[PDB]
């Protein structure tokens, strides 16, 4: 399995299990407002079945965080007459291997899983991004749920009575303490109190940023239980939400998903080996692919008026810049001849949202444009010249 560049992504359309993996490895870029790599360092065992282990350089307090698997999510019944939900028998499963991990457990630690949940009742889809945060202390033998939500706060424009939150309920609480309730049932832990951290003031029936929100907040918790800190986000530590997860915080979230192609194999590595994965040349010659791919399929992007370039002007554009660097990646040279058709077409190649994949990559690649790139590799020899 492989997470190709999507380049049509934007923060706005989703968070899903395969992409919030992909978004693992800006963790140890040191390029990438995300960085954990001063924080801590990888655990050499990784003891936990299905997360990656973490030492914290600072506290030496063992961190684990959940490789996403979704297939991890919590339903929950809006009908309050009704059953509060279900929980995933899989993340059940890891519920009950983190209490079994913690039974075994020498130093403090903190679990970190992300997941979804949604209304089973609602015949709408609704389908909502979350962060479930289990910390241990092996003195205490005593475990503290949380989970950051999005969404967050409720408006008094909006808010269930306290007569109507007995008639219908806004979210996942009662079942998935009722799951983690159980899982420990074996254990001598005592369940410290749930609590729900409601962030980004108010959001929508659900909205799609919670995963974005959600991806920052893993940052912050891995960071601040490394060194010590508590665990700051809007509201408590933070003003508004554009602080928190900043204009950087996106750049490189939809950069990552967009221009960037990565085997699953890379992010295991990635998170294991403490490395980060540098951008390597096949990645642009799929971006520009799976540009033209989208493209051919009729795109509404500027489509409509003020057109300068047609599809058929992008198209025939990014099939020759390809042809170009796959010669390159056999470690050929150029004809002269090629660099010829190539900077006809580079004003091209810059245009809107080819540009910042393109630009993307050349930053990336290290070259200053398309030329100072394809022009080490060009063959004149030895005319004309």
């Amino acid at each position: 399995s492989i997470y190709p560049p999507e380049t049509s992504w934007e923060v706005n359309k989703g968070m899903n299990s395969s992409r919030l993996h992909k978004l693992y490895s800006l963790f140890f870029d040191k390029s990438s407002a995300f960085y954990l790599g001063d924080d801590v360092s990888v655990l050499e065992d990784k003891p936990l079945t299905g997360a990656y282990g973490f030492q914290s350089k600072k506290n030496d307090q063992q961190i684990f965080l959940f490789r996403p698997d979704s297939d991890y999510v919590a339903g929950y019944h809006v009908d309050a007459k009704s059953d509060a939900g279900w929980v995933n028998d899989k993340l059940d499963r890891r519920l009950s291997e983190i209490s079994e991990f913690c039974s075994k457990a020498t130093q403090p630690a903190t679990f970190i899983l992300p997941f979804v949940e949604m209304p089973t009742d609602i015949t709408k889809g609704v389908q909502h991004q979350v962060l479930l945060t289990i910390s241990y202390d092996p003195k205490s033998k005593q475990l503290t749920p949380t989970v950051y939500d999005s969404i967050g706060r409720d408006t008094y424009s909006e808010s269930l009575s306290s007569y109507f939150k007995g008639k219908y309920r806004t979210t996942c609480d009662e079942i998935l303490t009722q799951s983690i309730e159980k899982a420990i049932k074996s254990t001598d832990f005592t369940l410290g109190k749930f609590t729900r951290a409601a962030y980004n003031h108010q959001n929508r029936l659900t909205e799609g940023n919670s995963g974005s929100y959600t991806f920052r907040t893993i940052k912050e918790v891995i960071s601040s239980s490394a060194q010590g800190t508590e665990v700051k986000i809007p509201g408590s530590g933070y003003i508004t939400s554009n602080s928190y997860l900043t204009s950087q915080h996106v750049q490189d979230i939809e950069s990552c998903i967009k221009y960037r192609n990565l085997g699953v194999v890379d992010i295991e590595s990635a998170l294991t080996e403490g490395k980060t994965l540098p951008v390597q040349l096949s990645e642009f010659i799929v971006a520009l692919e799976d540009y033209g791919k989208l493209r051919s399929q009729q795109s509404e992007k500027s489509m409509l008026n003020f057109i300068g370039y047609s599809k058929t002007a992008k198209l025939t554009a990014v099939e020759l810049l390809i042809g170009i660097l796959n010669d390159i990646k056999g470690k050929n040279e150029i004809s002269e001849s090629q660099y010829d058709k190539l900077v006809k077409e580079v004003d091209c190649l810059m245009d809107s949202s080819l540009g910042k994949l393109v630009q993307f990559h050349l930053k990336n690649l290290g070259a200053e444009s398309l030329q100072k790139l394809v022009l080490p590799c060009v063959k004149f020899d030895d005319t004309i010249d």
